[PDB]
């Protein structure tokens, strides 16, 4: 384990001030330019656009173009230009730091796994929500595919077990994972029709590919709104906040390019331009940066540290999503 933040200190402690409860939704394949708030032609986030206090960041660039590359970089201390995906698993990451300082760390995953991020922490702090053994919401669609909203169920059980402590909950979304976008949402989010239902994205009509993708976004809009709503049921006892950032974008046929995973050296902009949302309760006194701040995945680690009143020398001058 190569550390980077053993100097990290928490200015105030939850026994001397209000405990802090953050959900960080780790998004999947969402494109910034298909977000209504960024100028997209379709209302893809109707539920999010109804909650006061949400900041939308119009200029966010992912560290890479793949789950395996981007997710470890999102929690890393090295920044995108020094980040080594092949060595990230044995570096201290920001969750390692917050757990060491006493923040309770929970990672629920409806995507795949934490891509090595959670490996140094006890395995019980990680839960697979792709399976009905944990996820109570799988029988709502013809595929019995378990749904992101199921990761909210039972979070009150977790809060009760951690009563009074600071908490950070990562919800790793299935989100817009392809190529089967049509499987990613229940029928209530099938607003754009017809939809593409094949694994060979090229054979599909372009409009039908886009409709499947946008429908999948409607389900993600619902999930994030339900996540904020769950947080508001604890705003009395906790300073609650919600960070969402997508791991990367997606190509939808631009220049005949589909899916993602292309190397940064020639990857198109659609694969790196990602949505980010921040919400906080007004009582917390957290102030977002300007909506048009130039931002990258490098902003995540300083954000999470600021949210828990932690300082560390390695990211002390890095720009965050919050002041
Ligand atoms: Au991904």
């Amino acid at each position: 384990t190569i550390y980077h933040a053993k100097d990290a200190v928490q200015a105030t402690k939850p026994d001397m001030r209000k405990p802090r409860l953050v959900v960080f939704v780790v998004g999947e394949t969402a494109r910034a330019d298909h977000v209504s708030f960024n100028g997209y032609e379709r209302d893809t986030f109707p539920q999010l656009a109804k909650i006061d206090g949400v900041t939308n960041f119009s200029n966010v660039t992912s560290c890479g173009t793949s789950t395996a590359y981007s997710v470890p970089c999102m929690f890393s201390y090295l920044g995108a230009d020094e980040y080594d995906v092949d060595t990230a698993k044995y570096q201290e990451n920001v969750l390692d730091t917050l757990d060491r300082l006493g923040v309770s760390i929970l990672w629920r995953d409806n995507n795949s796994d934490s891509k090595g991020v959670m490996d140094k922490l006890p395995k019980a702090q990680f839960a697979d929500y792709k399976s009905a053994t944990n996820n109570a919401i799988c029988n709502t669609n013809p595929y019995n595919e378990c749904r992101d909203v199921g990761m909210l169920v039972g979070l009150d059980d977790f809060v009760a077990a951690n009563n009074g402590k600071d908490m950070l909950i990562m919800l790793h979304q299935m989100g817009n994972h392809g190529p089967a976008y049509f499987k990613r949402y229940d029928e209530k989010f099938a607003k754009f029709t017809p939809v593409c239902e094949g694994n060979e994205l090229a054979k599909c009509e372009h409009q039908s590919l886009i409709n499947a993708y946008d429908n999948a976004l409607l389900a993600t809009d619902d999930f994030i709104a339900q996540s904020i709503q769950w947080l508001q049921t604890h705003s009395n006892a906790y300073d609650v906040s919600m960070l969402y950032v997508s791991d990367h974008g997606e190509s939808l046929g631009e220049n005949g390019v589909y899916l993602h995973g292309m190397p940064n050296a020639f990857a198109p902009k659609e694969q790196r331009s990602v949505p980010a949302f921040f919400w906080t309760d007004k009582q917390t006194g957290i102030t977002p940066m300007a909506t048009d701040t130039v931002l990258t995945h490098d902003a995540i680690t300083p954000t999470l540290l600021k949210l828990f009143d932690v300082t560390a020398d390695k990211v002390k001058d890095r720009t965050a999503f919050i002041r």
